């Protein structure tokens, strides 16, 4: 079966309207881009239009660019590599994973420090995501994909013991009782509404294989397909930063150990790390912070100049109303890629000493100083 | 696929009877590239027959070579390279697509001199031709295809503004005031008659998406569907080659402005320049040129050499109906590939400066010498 | 895969030129005939070029009119069926397998009479061929298929026993002492000369797999792979045509059950009876006859009649160029499909116990009959 | 109905029972060859079994060793070259195919000496053949394809003029006037009787587009689809092997530049030079000898070193009978591939000349010496 | 890449030797079948070969006949019924799958009578198996079918309620408490020994996947992929049949309603019932039976005729010793095929009433009389 003479509109054709954008998948497409890619594919049909779509619904707004593009699976990376290369270089800044590796490091024996003061300190928290080789991400795979990825993890959590053993709860057939319960706790998440995710194809089946565990001591959560495969978070109230990594490592080492004793892995390699559906959490997908309070040094104007300089962001305490609180931000690592989560937590661990010390200062009416930049380059 | 024990006729049963014929493509055609590339096809099916086609059918006369074959696509240079090459060296006289690079300016503001003496010189144009990437040339394009290159590049031309704002007509629907308006302007333009032409496909489904557009003072013209995807022309009566070419080269960069702005690019590349569908228009596929009085000088016997040392042609006034007047010729350069736009308008200026010479000296009694050869690639 | 733009060569390019052919093949292959069936294969690749071969190769005589085609497998009698229906009505004339069916009836023990006088019959014969199915035939086989039938055969011929016990003989490793008593025996048989064998590729890697098997008291012979898989013989000095076919049966039935008992079959069908290589044999593939001196009759002017009445055909015996070495002949029936064996045997006996008939007459001066013309029996 | 789940007879189920032979195939087919090949294929279907078959039906004599395989087409050489490589090398004692180049020559004006001393040589005469490109060589050639190359070889042959003009006759509506004048002349050649040639098709449908073309002076012969696909004699009577080179090397450009003015070649690559059907012929496929009268050299015992070390080797004059034919050979050069066919013409005058000069010398019982061995290679 | 010029071993030559073989298969193959069906293959990938394998391989006995042969799954007795349909008309004596019907009736309230006189009747059961649609059957599954099998009806079996509720365990992580436990409820069940089930694949991978489920008062148990994907089992001490089989189709209908709501079916058609691994169990796959005391009959001559006569089997009891009890059998339903589950189980209860009649008839020294026939024809 072949029409072979008829005409397939040409590349051009289909080109996205971009011209009102900014993000970086339209920084970074060009028609010279665009023909050459809209025909690949990946084994399991994922293709550059999908890839794109996200980016082509969401525009974007001037003083905030988001990334614009979706990985469908793990091939993703390798067969669209011409947009996506330039699109993590941009957002990881610098890093080329044309040319570079990134290391991982889980070994929390290597953290120093890591017990911030509780008087300014509200709570410490460390979160990532992971991928199990041979299934497709949110964005692409069909029920049954989903649905096994359930069946995997599943298992693997009910391996669990000590501190670490825990329930795990379907949001299908969540009790009105058990529903609440995980609302105090703060560890329900439901239907995504920000159309960068539904845009994606990320909101499909819902609640269809979705689910929550967590430990009984209730410090480690997993999110089970919400934007990603897994979502593993470990926190605690207070400002023991340096167990919360502990356990952090710990629980994902005998999770990855259960699941390779059945056949399994997660998605990795060496120039982009654990793979993951939104580019902007490749490398070690990892946000290390704390709730933190600082009054004084939140009016001062060279507060930004900070943070900046010790690669840390700021954002509203979650709990966010039209000004959360007053004085109370969530202070976190800026840099994703091309550092270990042991050089992650460490940079965090010393930047919010750093914050703390500038806040105890503020207090006795003493002056700081702009720490030094945060070298990050090697040659 | 499967069964095949029949068998297919060789190569040269194939083979075109070239043996009265007279252009590149007989001259460069032998057993071993025919059977060599009867088999290839480009990615929309153009084949080495369709190519050479008008080769065949017209073998010319020992008065005058002619190239002797079309290309369909972009693609077609590349996958046929083997009987083109050779072609387009014989053609731009020594220039070596395989190792040579063109480069392409349009940079108006270099030009030097450029007012030609009024009483010699009746007008002034410059004409070149572009190509959509993506869609068919117009030998191999379907119905489809035409009709995308006139809708893509009649949204371009509705967009320009000040002196290029222009009004566009179609020859499908054209009221006979229009036509006869557009036949007293010297706009129009009708079924091509040349068998060189009917022979390679280019007059098929006539007029279906054919046009014309041109400025408002009437001094910039646009062909669509003619004899290639668009044919552009800036012309002024005069002697003021400067201002046509500063008009030139402003609605060439405005043009493919807004074709850019909506996804499409003109057929490009380093080796060749401007993709056209007849190898002799290759490079900057530039014919700049005047209509020049040279009732003395034109009765010298010396006249041809000074032309070919100066790289200039000469051709009719367009009067076919006597001598057109007398003394009347078309002057134009002969180089096309291998010299920038800039380089070609230059040659054209100092040629057409130095021919007027001659006239003047002839006037009043002075001798002329022939001038010594112009610009080579070393030969 | 070269181009569905390549052009292969009609059927009528590769027609055979019969213009001076005299065969059952050239008189019923027509071009639209080989239009139809020239690209059908049989599931092991014969071809129709293949069957006809012989045929185009030998043009053969104006008298003597051969068939001119073989068959490469048992498929090739349906797949081909367009072509061998005619030839096969042809030659057997009349019979058509479309329409009509064969039987097979080897019962022995329905022979009325069957003891000719010795003092005119000096010996008589049986012989016939069978096939071995899911093996093709000696056109087409492979060695492998061709070493597969040997294998088969010799382990049920080992399998006899009674007068029916015997020896085996590969030609590849027969001794010359061996070798000479089987030519006095008048058992050997050589590579075939004749070119209507070799053409058609009945010599090929010879003499691998070809042998003899006779039984202790040399009245079965049976030959391997010679111009059939099987070639089956039962032979006795004198005239006891009853006993002779007893033994043909007893033997052919024995054979018979045991190749069934490893799981091989006799290729057979209803409307086709045995099937051999060469169209002529099929049915009962049968020649029955004996060696008679007829020294008058033989040089009467009605004999060729008589015979001919009789359904009987005569040859030659002698030597080199087989005639009739004075009064001796070699008769045997004519026909061979559409009437069983037991009806054809009984046909020569009748025939031959009235040919003695007209010897005795003309040698004691009385006049003979030419007897009127046998027409279907019944069944 | 083909399962890929069933067994196919593995390869050393058809190997060849090769035991009893002596040809270079046997001397070079192994089990591992016949495994690695048994499954390849030329683009027309050519096989290893088609190859070899030849090779097989013809065991050989102790005496002499033949080939024992032929090709089917150009590909064939390249697909089986591991067993073509291992032959040619034997055959053409040292000629590596894989690492050597042959170089071909036909400038007869480079050969110096030429004129035979007329007492001693009778005739003289250069035998070569050529290969249509395209089309299958007569092993495996069909009908359709032998046709073109008759039709393609006429063409050009009645193209030629002067002394090399002459007439084409088809044996197949030759009358019978013409076939006794061309035995005369002994212009003709029939149907192969040769078993070597027959076991390797290449007796197929005669006499189907053969036929024989010679000049008006016949000096110049060419047999059509005979054992090649032309075979090109020039002959004279007398001894100007001069004249009969340079009229050979004529006639071959002539017919090569008229053939390529139609679209097609002669087969010919740099590592086998000329390809032919019979692995021997390959190079320069020529045989470059005169019939001479050598009554006492003959007698000698170091006739076949002197005849050895020069590089020549005799035959008779094709004359049978009873008793032969006394002091009239055939002489002519033993190398093909691997030296020019200047280089080789030259070796054969230079041969020829010294045969002469040790009759001259016995004719008065004078001695004579082993001459130096030709058998120097500088590169 | 199978070359298609190569042979393949003709189907006879894989052809089983079953000269002294006693089972359906055998009785039914024949030479004819086997070339017919060797080639064919159902969609994921199952084989003639692959079906009869236990029959080749497990000769029988010459008193007991078996089946022979197993499907792999559900298209497999279509793709092989050729072979499938004689082995099961001769299985369920008459039953032709090719013009008659089965019909499924799981209406309990149809039953009349069903409560045995427990001095007898020891224990009622009722036994049957479902395949889930789509998945391999035990012979051909992969690990992961098999996998999907338990995850499917586990699911499900966790979806009963009321006295259907129950709890699952895993032959692989059961405990030795649990393991003892079952050994004593008698619902255990280990890796298959019989030589009949092994050489049919049935044991691969154990024990992964296989599993036991029962209610907590244990009167329904289910057993997970052992010699089917399920078999269903309903029992009870005592002889209340009636309340079995009335909890045996509740459970059925309730199982099958909470696979359907997940999208899953039985497989099941009209020319066969419900479909399982095993010929024999086609239809209704049912064994209604009893655990009865008889001794005074069970020394009776007339006891087995009058079994036969009532279409009842027995066998023995279990937990075997030559000491504890006689006169304890195990009698249960003959037919399988072409009789509804209500039609079985009301016949069952009719015949064990009759063997009660018959006993008591016998401890008052009465006369008892052979039953008449239970008999019903259609052909």
């Amino acid at each position: 079966a072949a029409s072979e003479r008829r005409r397939l509109y040409p590349p051009s054709a289909e080109y996205p309207d971009l011209r009102k954008h900014n993000n970086c998948m339209a920084s970074h497409l060009t028609p010279a881009v665009y023909a050459r890619l809209c025909d690949k594919t990946t084994p399991t049909g994922w293709t550059l239009d999908q890839c794109i779509q996200t980016g082509v619904d969401n525009p974007g707004h001037p003083f905030i660019k988001t990334v614009g593009m979706v990985a469908g699976d793990e091939e993703t990376y390798e067969v669209f590599a011409d947009l996506f290369d330039p699109v993590i270089q941009e957002r990881h800044n610098g890093y080329d994973p044309r040319t570079m590796k990134h290391t991982t490091d889980l070994d929390a024996s290597k953290i120093r420090s890591g017990y911030f003061d509780e008087r300014y300190v509200l709570s410490s928290r460390v979160r990532t995501g992971r991928s199990i080789r041979g299934l497709s991400l949110p964005p692409a795979c069909t029920r049954a994909e989903r649905r096994e990825v359930e069946r995997v993890v599943v298992d693997a959590l009910s391996g669990l013991k000590g501190d670490l053993a825990g329930r795990y709860y379907r949001l299908s057939e969540m009790t009105e009782a058990e529903q609440q319960q995980l609302i105090d706790d703060h560890f329900l998440f439901d239907k995504p509404v920000s159309p960068l995710l539904t845009a994606a194809g990320m909101a499909r089946d819902w609640p269809d294989a979705r689910g929550i565990w967590h430990n009984n001591e209730k410090s480690f959560l997993i999110w089970v397909n919400e934007e990603d495969h897994t979502r593993v978070i470990s926190m605690e109230k207070g400002g023991n930063m340096k167990r919360v990594f502990e356990r952090f490592c710990r629980g994902l080492k005998e999770v990855e150990r259960l699941i390779q004793e059945r056949g399994w892995e997660f998605m990795w390699n060496e120039r982009l790390g654990y793979i993951l559906t939104c580019p902007s959490n490749l490398g070690t997908g990892l946000r290390a912070g704390v709730h933190i309070k600082l009054p004084l040094l939140s009016k001062d104007s060279r507060f930004p100049k900070i943070l900046e300089n010790l690669r840390l962001q700021k954002r509203g305490t979650g709990g966010v109303d039209t000004a959360a609180t007053g004085g109370v931000f969530d202070i976190s690592n800026l840099d994703r890629l091309g550092k270990s989560e042991v050089e992650l937590v460490q940079l965090v661990i010393d930047g919010v000493n750093y914050l703390i010390d500038c806040e105890r200062r503020l207090e006795r009416g003493q002056d700081i100083r702009i720490p030094t930049p945060v070298i990050h380059t090697k040659h």
